[PDB]
């Protein structure tokens, strides 16, 4: 009887229906654009030729004009607009061609003239600036994210507040951990992350309201928003000649500072010749301390709380604060305050409200009956709406000036904490802010804080887009993703920890860090990371104040020898090795960090390891969907039964723990290098008994991989121990038995691959091979895929590839954080294999993956692919080609690594080892480095074609000395280095 | 330096303060209102005289003309509103008295006229007729709550649908456990049940919007809601002489039909002389099935579905449903599909949007870009939204019916289930309602229903308000409490399962079921608790699908003998104790009811009792926050252990549970309570030994109670028993020392009072020592509280007075439900004890509690008292006077009884113990009573004062007979019978 059509079904597409019906009468372009007339998918009006794609006939069709004319034809008959000299006809099927009315004519014309710039565009600096009328690309599109700073204070990276920010001023405010200070949302739509009350205001005159900071009608003529390094500028011209801007950061920490304080300035400039007698209602809603209870008692969230009213000195209300009974939402303290500045004259708010049912009225939010006339009443309840009215009369030309402060103080930085606290935190920050240009300037120290942390490499290539979304852009980012890892952003809401292993952001910022004198922070986070590792080398998957879920992952703990690696070798500062740290088995116990980096690799070399000598999967490794043993157990299960283990057997400790668990691939790859790391360091120690130690045991891993892993075609993933009649025994490699695509013989993981290179275990033959199987199979049009299709449930418990619609997420698609490490270790091949064809092919591949994740190429074809221009985001649908959120993701840290790796970077005991892949096309390359006591300028010349210095002829200077050495000194004399490569 | 003032601590209110200023110079009358004018509170507006509390002065503002004219002296001058004649003034402080202008004088006439009922008013069938513009005393004030029907049907209590309606129509809907159909809300506001969007719509003419159902502007001329029994009825005009109605209703089940559809239908009247060309677009939001993720990864809620149309037999587009990915998420299939009925004309949609972003564009909500022409896209993620189109012509005088369906099919009533289960359950449903009558029909039977349930019991008193109350309104909100329990309202939004105690539920509703013919309903109701008792006597605390919380909590087995005893006494029928049950303990194991009941009163009689042989309290009995014993154990806990206590000690199964617990003396009166109906129904049974042992064991575990539990002024509520050097033995009684009021000496519970009398244990002279008690320290103006202040902190510490500013909750509210269970004990009291005088105070305290609950009253100050008029709410703030949600509660079901109680009806074995405790001040009852083979009117008539049977000279008649004996027959003739009292 009744029939379902989904989307994926359905059969056709209206651009395709209208290339059927009028591709060979009119010439439709290299783009166009159409809709279904109805909703049987009978018929199309489309329109020709347009640069690029994007959703016109949805704007046409809020056209009154254009709508109307189309009716003389929709939905019976189809249509496309064709624009021929400058003016534009209607085509019907029946190959009748109207030249369309003039007033018609005109709204197209509108409409298409700036099609290529509907998604904003980049400024030379690479700030993204945003039409407020314009259609979205997604929902992570038009996002800033902001951070505060507490470099310099206590537990820096607890307590570093943080922002989300769209192009409307939209979003949420957090303290420390899942700290609301404005209100999340957790609703329907992935485009809204706040309550939609923050940051916005209304302007009334003569009691009418003239202006809402979150509706563009008629009487706006002008509105923009600009996302730019640590803040968003938003900016409106009214009908009236009022030119309004509203400013947003958060503040740098300053002792007496509450923990967490956002500032929004309001400009208000009468662009006009007669004066103008105005008033502000600015609004937001605090976030609830009891978030739990937003699902399982709303009521409960409003009954523990009343609002409560800020006087200053003189009795002068200044702003609004949240009141809490229960004890434990009393030790966060929010509030908000402004201050209205107007020629010489500075006053605070006239009048309040805080009860949203009275602010609205009969109204909306976007017209609000009560916005005007505040009640000043107090609620006696939650929630923690908030209005904050000022009159002020702003003269021709001149401009009032209103600024905001929301925030929260805090137990989490105080002791013998009270509101009181908070009151004397509020005082300090307003005294700070008393005079007008203290805001500016605290602009502008953020501005040259971002600025001057880039300097630790700066590209200058003359493609300003790239030199900007490098040196600036993703600087941020992976600056913001060390304090964050992946806890806050648009769609990242709910309460994440830190992982143990998102110490690889730290991979990526460290370097920055050191560079702007920030050595001992990054020592304090590689000790905060030491400190969750057990006594027998297992760690924490998670810790946030305290750590938790020991050995629950099998990976954890061998990532931070890269940490420890990168920063020993960077600064040849050995002496964390002795660092007592203490052990996250806790009772007061501590170890010399020596010791636990030797007990990390003693867990997964000798005791949690597998028939094969590898290290056991346990539950998962870094791939969050490998549940194969389904009756895993975590490390301190693990090892109380080691333990009794070895009682019953009369062994001795570090023996194998014996099980018929199955194998991770990847941990052993992560472990060999790990072992690698650890042997170097042991060398820049002169600890000769580590390093022999070490490097045999390398030896002895990379046997064990090579013999029992590498598998036909490629390295397995998963060693399987438990069928001994050899049913199925690994999976990962052709002939493992385990693919689901009936056109492939086994299943393939991007990182068994990456990692057997990043390792330096796998041959250049191996490469070769396993090369040659992604080009077939993992590289899409959009990238190099995870996996390939597996069926897992023939040896385990499903509920891993059952979730998502194909080019989702594991279902199949490009996750960027993947494909990164995966071009890594491209890069780290194309420097080293003998066979230059293949080092040529490799670094083809890694150019084409990594322009198809930096972000500000999303703005070549924003409405097919999405993403964010300024800010990567996790995966690409192989359907569609869309970038999809998150906003946080290891893109950005690996991102980071490979372009700094392909202009020839990398550190080594002796000094610089430069090795630079440029692209085919280009003919230079140059950039400067930073070092803690020197610099560089880097000059790299070739013809176009491929060039290394493995094949190439090159010749070599440093501070005009050729060189045959290609390992350049780290300098200390504090000068500028000249380091010149000319390929021949 | 700063101060802060909470709401609570703000020194004076603005009526204090318009009083203070202006008392003596004006009349202010019996209410009055009032505003601060300023943040700081030193000056008020306000206006005198009115008939009730109301928010006028917030209305004013409101008002241009007003707003403007108070600007002449507000900020800087107090001032206050005051009619004489049919004129107004504004008087201030100084003196002077100004006529104001004629335009404020006709809007302040306006505004004032009819404040009496700017909350709406109630007809004489107890409808709630509401005014959308008016200003909303509480959150569920304006709140209606629909039920389905699937009676006859499997799993009744786990399939009917639910749905919540506000006057706007805003709100949810519900399938089975807490699966929704239209998204619910979680976020700040408790006036937010669901996402805003559903159930409204939009009309256009001539492209241009003139209507938005959730919008009123000066275009809409009248607008009123209708909240009535199990539908909402909303109408609208606007000033072009449209006359739109929109009926709101789930549609009882019928076979083939989906488990779950909502009903609206949409009328619109053409009332003006010339054709309209009109076109409405229907919209709203699927629920997630995906509901955990809307606070953990929303981009997952939107990747795991798309949207999908759907097509009748004609290839005609009917309507959307949303696709899901994930297994999971397909075991319920959701749909919406509208017909458009135009003279004879029927048609389908034409077009439909399923992206709310296209559909909203650079609009809002309330004026969305995109709603006259929807883009007939289909998205391919979620979230679900759907716009519906249809054009339609409406001749003059003329009405459009546009029918709406919204619904879900489900696994749950469907084996071997699919989407195609729910594709022909869809066509069954549009079949059955394809001519237009077929929606009245339905509605009407829907009406029929619920007065024919209704008959059970009819007051016919004066007072048309109390009669539909009780009548109807409670009748209804005890049948949705029954098969909803706790679990869904405008704020019960979380997923709650059954509590075995919401069995009390089923003490009111049963005799309704019954004498519509649902016997057999009620039974399996009683079998499904009764499955949910273990052999050894506890209950699984909690269960919907399976039961959870095996004796966690120590009461809630004993509940279950007041349901069995109200069944067996009512119907004689004792069958029940022969049925075969399952056991909780399962394997595949079931135990006659007669055996469970007999375990039910050993565990808590024998087993689990401490040292004065009381039951043990565990966690907690009824009172969710006696968590006294911080390491206490659920009964499979305490079942392992007391087998291995029976095995090392030699005893014998029955013995005591040896231990150190506490214990509850209100489960003691419970148990007491149990032995009796059990002694009572073997009685009846004719089981000569069950009988007399159960005597006996009442008449020792009363000793028991007196013995150890009576405490010089009180019944103890917990006998603590781990101290035994007496540092504490009691709490609940003078000398307890755990008050934490420093001039009351003991904590009083008022449970330990009402449990006393309704299990019989407590004497005369123990009644009147209580009673004082209760008057000089529970009974407040707002009702009697739960318990006075107590400081437990001194044998445990914890939560509720930890979480609560006073006047809430815990911290000292009128929890509703308690003090009806009191109001049944004074009740009961009253018919009995030998003091007259008593008597009349208790009756006189038990009037009082029931006027401050009986929901219809909360219209007689309703911007004080809030509630619901229609609806009972859980408690008063005994600070404010507020009735504060949610609209489920106990209170509705002890109302009921408490009524019923009242008018004199107790069910005996021999019959009908007839003993009506009247009002003083009312001179005749009069009242019908149906039973299953019979039928009665009762009337009784008395002087003015207290009258009762124990101490006033009194006739009765029967069918014409004086008759000495007050035990009426259960009269099985099938015949009305005339019950007359007569009071000298
Ligand atoms: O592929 C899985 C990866 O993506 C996301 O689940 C997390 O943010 C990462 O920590 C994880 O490594
Ligand atoms: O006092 C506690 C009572 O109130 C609410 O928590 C629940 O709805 C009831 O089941 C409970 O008995
Ligand atoms: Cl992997
Ligand atoms: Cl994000
Ligand atoms: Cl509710
Ligand atoms: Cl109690």
């Amino acid at each position: 009887m009744i029939t379902k059509v989904t989307a994926r079904n359905n059969k056709i597409t209206p651009v395709e229906l209208l290339n059927q019906k009028f591709g060979n009468k009119i010439n439709l372009g290299n783009f166009a654009d159409a809709v279904f007339t109805d909703a049987a998918f009978k018929n199309v009006a489309g329109i020709a030729n347009l640069p690029m794609k994007a959703p016109v006939m949805q704007v046409l069709m809020e056209n009154s004009i254009v709508s109307k004319y189309l009716k003389q034809f929709v939905p019976d008959r189809s249509v496309s607009f064709v624009e021929e000299g400058q003016k534009f006809y209607i085509v019907l099927e029946d190959g009748q061609k109207i030249e369309v009315p003039e007033d018609v004519n005109k709204a197209l014309k509108a409409t298409v003239s700036d099609v290529k710039h509907w998604a904003g565009y980049l400024t030379e600096d690479g700030e993204h600036v945003i039409d407020l009328l314009k259609p979205a690309p997604g929902p992570h599109f038009y996002v800033n994210l902001l951070i505060g700073n507490r470099l310099g204070f206590k537990r820096t990276l607890q307590t570093t507040p943080k922002s989300v920010v769209d192009r409307f001023g939209r979003g949420s405010f957090r303290s420390h951990a899942a700290t609301q200070v404005l209100a999340t949302r957790f609703d329907m739509r992935q485009e809204e992350n706040g309550f939609p009350a923050n940051r916005q205001f209304y302007l009334y005159e003569d009691g009418k309201q003239i202006f809402y900071s979150a509706l563009i009608d008629d009487n706006i003529v002008e509105a923009t928003s600009k996302h730019s390094s640590n803040r968003t500028v938003i900016k409106y011209k009214t009908a009236s000649n009022l030119e309004i801007t509203r400013t947003i950061f958060l503040v740098p920490h300053k002792k007496g500072f509450p923990l967490a304080t956002e500032l929004q300035r309001i400009e208000i400039k009468n662009a006009s010749d007669k004066a103008r007698n105005l008033s502000i209602t600015y609004t937001g809603m605090f976030g609830t301390g009891a978030v739990h209870a937003i699902f399982e008692d709303v009521t409960y969230t409003n009954v523990i709380m009343q609002s409560a009213a800020l006087y200053n000195d003189k009795g002068e209300f200044i702003g609004i604060t949240p009141d809490y009974y229960p004890e434990e939402f009393k030790q966060d303290t929010r509030f908000v305050t402004m201050i209205v500045r107007n020629g010489d004259e500075k006053s605070f708010p006239q009048s309040f409200s805080t009860d949203y049912n009275d602010f609205v009225g009969t109204g909306t939010l976007e017209h609000p009956a009560g916005g005007s006339n505040l009640n000043n009443k107090l609620n006696r309840k939650g929630p923690g709406f908030f209005a904050l009215g000022a009159p002020f009369t702003v003269e021709p030309g001149k401009t009032v000036i209103i600024d905001t402060f929301t925030g929260l103080s805090s137990s989490k930085d105080n002791e013998n904490y009270s509101d009181a606290v908070m009151l004397r935190e509020l005082d300090n920050l307003l005294r700070y802010f008393e005079k007008s240009e203290s805001v500016e300037e605290t602009l502008n120290e953020i501005i040259n804080f971002h600025e001057n942390y880039g300097k630790y490499f700066q590209f200058n290539t003359g493609n300003k887009l790239f030199d900007s979304g490098f040196n600036r852009n993703l600087a941020f980012q992976v600056l913001y993703q060390t304090f964050m890892s992946r806890s806050f952003g648009q769609t990242q809401k709910g309460y994440r920890e830190i992982g143990f292993r998102e110490i690889q952001d730290l991979f990526a910022s460290m370097y920055y860090f050191i560079n702007i004198g920030y050595q001992d922070f990054v020592k304090e986070l590689l000790f905060e990371w030491t400190a969750n590792v057990y006594k027998m080398g297992y760690a924490n998957h998670n810790f946030y104040w305290v750590g938790k879920q020991p050995g629950l992952y099998s990976d954890d703990s061998l990532w931070l020898l890269q940490a420890y690696y990168r920063y020993i070798i960077y600064t040849k500062d050995t002496s964390v090795l002795n660092e007592e740290v203490p052990v996250a088995d806790g009772n007061n116990e501590k170890r010399a960090v020596r010791e636990t980096l030797k007990a990390i690799i003693q867990y997964s070399a000798s005791i949690s390891v597998g028939d094969h000598g590898l290290p056991l999967l346990d539950l998962a490794d870094w791939n969050d969907s490998l549940k194969i043993d389904s009756n895993s157990i975590d490390g301190a299960t693990k090892e109380k039964l080691y333990y009794e283990q070895l009682k019953k057997t009369n062994g001795k400790y570090g023996d194998r723990f014996m099980s018929d668990y199955s194998e991770s691939v990847m941990n052993a790859f992560l472990l060999k290098l790990a072992i690698d790391h650890l042997a170097e360091i042991a060398t820049l120690d002169n600890d000769t008994q580590l390093a022999q130690q070490m490097s045999e045991l390398s030896k002895e891993v990379t046997d064990r991989i090579q013999k029992h892993a590498w598998k036909e075609n490629f390295f397995a993933r998963v060693l399987i121990n438990r069928y001994k009649d050899g049913s199925y025994t690994y999976l990962g490699a052709k002939g493992d038995k385990l693919s689901a695509d009936p056109n492939i013989d086994g299943v393939y993981f991007l990182n068994s691959f990456a990692w057997s290179v990043l390792s330096d275990v796998a041959t250049d033959e191996q490469i070769a091979i396993m090369v040659d199987v992604i080009k077939k199979h993992l590289l899409t049009p959009y990238g190099l895929r995870l996996v390939t299709p597996a069926d897992l449930n023939k040896i385990a418990n499903d509920t891993a590839t059952g979730h998502y619609f194909f080019g989702d997420r594991e279902n199949g698609a490009v996750f960027k954080h993947a494909s990164m490490m995966a071009v890594a270790a491209l890069i780290k091949a194309a420097k080293k294999v003998k066979d230059n064809e293949l080092a040529k092919e490799m670094a083809r591949i890694a150019y084409f993956m990594i322009d198809l994740v930096l972000p500000y190429k999303n703005l070549e074809n924003p409405f097919q692919v999405a993403g964010n221009p300024r800010i990567s985001t996790q995966y690409i649908n192989t359907d569609t080609g869309e970038n999809i959120g998150p906003l946080l993701s290891g893109t950005a840290t690996w991102l980071n690594l490979n372009l700094i790796s392909l202009a020839g970077i990398e550190y080594t005991r002796d000094g610089i080892s430069f090795n630079p892949i440029l692209r085919e096309e280009e003919t230079q390359l140059n950039f400067t480095l930073k070092a803690p006591k020197s610099s560089y300028k880097f000059s790299i010349t070739k013809p176009v074609g491929f060039a290394r210095m493995e094949s190439s002829e090159y010749e070599l200077f440093v501070d005009g000395q050729k060189i045959d050495n290609t390992v350049i000194p780290m300098y200390t004399d504090e000068k500028e280095h000249i380091v010149t490569l000319k390929f021949k």
